[PDB]
């Protein structure tokens, strides 16, 4: 199981989906979290090979705390579009300017 082990953290790809509907439910609800709109749309440029849609989105995924709301996730950050599908787990720290990149 856990196919997204980043920073030495075998995250469950099935658990990432739940957190995937976390930043999504908010993006579609129009509401927001913390106070800076965490769930936003990612344009992508590095060089991925996702196969979902164009209008991606970013939101932090956790496996112990809970929905991002009172702390600082950063680094891991599964992407998505508007159906809680899954663009891929990208990291925001393993690349200059914590750019995003498939967890490898």
């Amino acid at each position: 199981a856990c196919d997204y082990t980043c920073g030495s953290n075998c995250y469950s790809s099935s658990d990432v989906s739940t957190a995937q509907a976390a930043g999504y439910q908010l993006h579609e609800d129009g509401e927001t979290v913390g106070s800076n709109s965490y769930p936003h749309k990612y344009n992508n440029y590095e060089g991925f090979d996702f196969s979902v849609s164009s209008p991606y989105y970013e939101w932090p995924i956790l496996s112990s705390g809970d929905v991002y709301s009172g702390g600082s996730p950063g680094a891991d950050r599964v992407v998505f579009n508007e159906n809680n599908q899954l663009a891929g787990v990208i990291t925001h720290t393993g690349a200059s300017g914590n750019n995003f990149v498939e967890c490898t």
